[PDB]
């Protein structure tokens, strides 16, 4: 029933831009939204990666390997999967596996590979490619990872236990200003909920 | 080590804003970054989600989801219900609120998260994850009664917790959707738990 009439350019930056869309609601009538968009997306099937990287090791418990940065938007530190935009031409796969080295250190194998899911649907067109890869920690190439961040990165790597997450994120806000991302939140959740 | 050094109007629309933040990078370099920020804050956070937990004796438990058009995204999406906190709302009222008038369930709160980020590297927003069940064979919840607001049209999916992943996979390559990050997140995690 609904469908876009028209996306008309406010302001443009380099990385990001806001659009007046037009549409049509499902009783027939025209109405407008604030749309954001990001400017480098080209043919790849969305804009980014975030990388869910279960770090294996014989006689340890399962670890999800966790970033924490300075994110200007937020003035502050958050907690994340590791996790970067999909290259011109690059596969999403390759991407999560090139983010989670630059950021972590970590070699890993490619597990699963979602369609592209939405990052914030009522505000912008933002979308990823959530890629599940497992670390064998045991491999000397993951003996001591140290990160490749890029010009302006700067990580710390955190890697908790995946049968106490939630709480170990709980007990990581407890004690300092920071910011968990949404999906590692929701991640953390189920593996309560289950 | 980092901080907002300064944070420039670039335009600013009913909704939403994009910013030119100037931050401090650890080297001691100052940089700059494209940031979206809500007009809307006030709160907590700018939204919630609820994650609704639908229980019926003899039935599998299911996780409640909407099913909306989104301008930003031209096309539908599949997600948690949600919606902004009201200016002296609490997240758990909200949670209930939104709940109610996206799906018509009325649900108990089981627990509710900190604030959470949406897209860090893009915005400044935030939401509280609720976690709220849902008693389905109580008489309130039998004709569940979805109270739209003004220019909302959402549709109610219901899926089974136990194959929360699947049924997602599923309805993506039939129904052309888009699935949210943090729905897609919380139903790999089922599936990854244990
Ligand atoms: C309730 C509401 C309606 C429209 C917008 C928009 N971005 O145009 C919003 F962010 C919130
Ligand atoms: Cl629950
Ligand atoms: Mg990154
Ligand atoms: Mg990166
Ligand atoms: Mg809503
Ligand atoms: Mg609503």
């Amino acid at each position: 029933k609904q469908y876009i009439i028209s996306e008309e350019l406010i302001s443009e930056g380099k990385w990001v831009k806001l659009e007046k869309t037009t549409y049509m609601d499902p009783t027939g009538k025209t109405r407008t939204w604030e749309s954001v968009k990001r400017t480098t997306r080209k043919e790849q099937t969305a804009d980014g990666v975030a990388v869910i990287p279960v770090l294996q090791r014989t006689l340890h418990y399962e670890c999800i390997v966790l970033v924490k940065q300075f994110r200007p938007p937020m003035g502050g530190y958050c907690i994340e999967f590791p996790a970067g935009l999909i290259d011109d031409g690059e596969t999403p796969e390759a991407a999560a596996l090139r983010e989670l080295e630059e950021e972590t250190g970590y070699k890993g194998d490619i597990a699963e590979c979602s369609p592209a899911v939405c990052m914030d649907p009522g505000l912008s067109n933002c979308t990823i490619h959530i890629v599940t890869v497992t670390i064998n920690g045991d491999d000397a190439e993951n003996a001591r990872p140290k990160p490749k961040p890029g010009d302006g990165e700067f990580v710390e790597v955190i890697s908790l236990p995946k049968n106490d997450l939630l709480q170990r994120l709980d007990a990581l806000v407890a004690e300092e200003h920071l910011t968990v991302d949404a999906r590692v939140y929701s991640y953390a959740l189920a593996l309560k909920h289950a």
